[PDB]
């Protein structure tokens, strides 16, 4: 019943986690927020191993409140309880000395979100297959995080990062995602509107089935090869209305039938009769 965040204020094992703040060289920024930041690090002896290593550290800005020191928190919890898995981004270490400053370390992923990367090529030449693998995984790191009771909220290609061998991994700034500039969040507070199944949007209802319709825009922004949801429609009351009337995106031009088919299952009105992230996984699959 309780999803794993709101469920992860019920253990933190330093024993296991906790990371020397001597060992992290802090460097180049990643990411600001209002009140919080991730920066490129290198760590000296992350996970036990006395070897050198780039990694991705979340933490606060000043100006940060007791309570974004608890959404951090909650990050941190819910990364520790979780796997992890190869399609999503993995917890290394955290700092938590009490006086010291709340740091969470993740692997680093070396070349940028999807949509950009996409954008750049629409250095090797993409292909269908390529499409198709990325999509299986996000689909694969979403079956993990729907198993662990966890939904994701903000999922889309600024979300999906790339990593070594062509390996892509899902992830969320949080805290750390600049949203006072970045057109893709409306103010309604400021929302992901155009990624939002409409339950979300009216009765602020949240789920697994959700993040499914968002998987969907996630799709369409995939074989359009990044382009952005609902191109040369403005997002006002209006745009909802037809939302919830059943008004849909038209098949990206990279894409198939097929695949398009797929976009449609997860944009059902009704989330109980969307596709589960089990069945993305197969149907996918079969496609490779
Ligand atoms: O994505 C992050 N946490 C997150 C939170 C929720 C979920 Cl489902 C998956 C991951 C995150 C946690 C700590 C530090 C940086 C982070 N993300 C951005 C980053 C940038 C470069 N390479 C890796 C991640
Ligand atoms: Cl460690």
């Amino acid at each position: 019943e309780v999803p794993l965040d709101e469920q992860c204020e019920r253990p933190y094992d330093a024993s296991k986690w906790e990371f020397a703040r001597e060992r992290l060289k802090l460097g180049k920024s990643l990411g600001r927020g209002a009140f919080g930041k991730v920066v490129q690090a290198s760590a000296f002896g992350i996970k036990k191993s006395p070897t050198c290593r780039t990694v991705a550290v979340k933490m606060l800005k000043e100006g940060a409140t007791a309570s974004e020191y608890k959404a951090l928190m909650t990050e941190l919890k819910i990364l520790t309880h979780i796997g992890h898995h190869l399609n999503v981004v993995n917890l290394l270490g955290a700092c938590t000395k009490q006086g010291g400053p709340l740091m969470v370390i993740v692997e680093y992923c070396k070349y940028g979100n999807l949509s950009n990367y996409l954008k750049s090529k629409r250095k090797e030449p993409i292909t269908m297959e390529d499409l198709i693998s990325y999509s299986f995984q996000v689909a694969r790191g979403m079956e993990f995080l729907s198993s662990r009771k966890c939904i994701h909220r903000d999922l889309a290609a600024r979300n999906i990062l790339l990593s070594e061998n062509n390996v892509v991994k899902i992830c969320d700034f949080g805290l750390a995602r600049d949203i006072y500039k970045n057109p893709d969040y409306v103010r309604k507070t400021r929302l992901p509107l155009k990624w939002m199944a409409p339950e979300s949007i009216f009765d602020k209802i949240y789920s697994t089935k959700s993040d499914v319709w968002s998987y969907g825009v996630l799709l369409w922004e995939i074989f359009s090869l990044g382009g952005s949801p609902y191109p040369g429609v403005q997002m006002d009351e209006d745009f909802c209305s037809r939302l919830r009337e059943g008004m849909r995106m038209r098949a990206p031009e990279y894409s198939t039938p097929e695949i398009y088919q797929i976009m449609l299952d997860c944009w059902h009105r009704d989330p109980k009769e969307r596709p589960r992230f089990a069945e993305l996984v197969e149907k996918l699959g079969d496609l490779l």
